[PDB]
């Protein structure tokens, strides 16, 4: 409904696991937010998703959303992932639970509460917008303040 809200995300990851960091703008309505924040030992997937997540939870109101994001991971997990994996109850062939489903999940929930438009970029020539997540996560990378307490060597 709301009018048209606008959303940017990035993510980096020193390592693999490594510390990372996030970075969101949100230009909602005439105003813009800036959300960032590090986590000590996290994975640059995890930080591409949460970034979306972070984003998207900060509206209480159904929105019409324009994400625009480079991941190519969150774009499989949109156009061809997620639908397969609800109908197969979010396991994977041999029975295990598909890697980073505590964070699928939650993007999951988010996504239905409005009507988003996906903007697959393809490299920050000509997206300020996203080439400034990238400095914010880069950034908070170097200062991890958070746990990523769903990451797992696991599964």
């Amino acid at each position: 409904m709301l009018k048209q809200v606008e959303i940017f995300t990035d993510g980096s990851c020193l390592g693999n696991p490594g510390p990372g960091g996030y970075g969101a703008i949100l230009r909602y309505r005439g105003r813009e937010k800036t959300f960032s924040a590090g986590y000590t030992r996290t994975t640059n997937n995890r930080m591409e998703l949460m970034a979306a997540i972070v984003a998207l939870e900060a509206l209480k109101e159904h929105c019409e959303v324009i994400l625009s994001t480079d991941s190519q991971y969150v774009r499989q997990g949109i156009t061809q992932w997620i639908h397969n994996w609800k109908k197969r109850g979010w396991k994977t062939a041999d029975k295990k639970p598909v890697k980073n489903v505590d964070l699928w999940q939650r993007l999951d929930a988010a996504l239905g509460q409005h009507q988003i438009k996906w903007e697959w970029v393809k490299g920050h020539a000509g997206h300020p917008e996203n080439e400034r997540c990238h400095e914010l996560a880069r950034a908070a990378a170097m200062n991890p303040t958070l746990e990523d307490t769903g990451y797992q060597v696991e599964v």
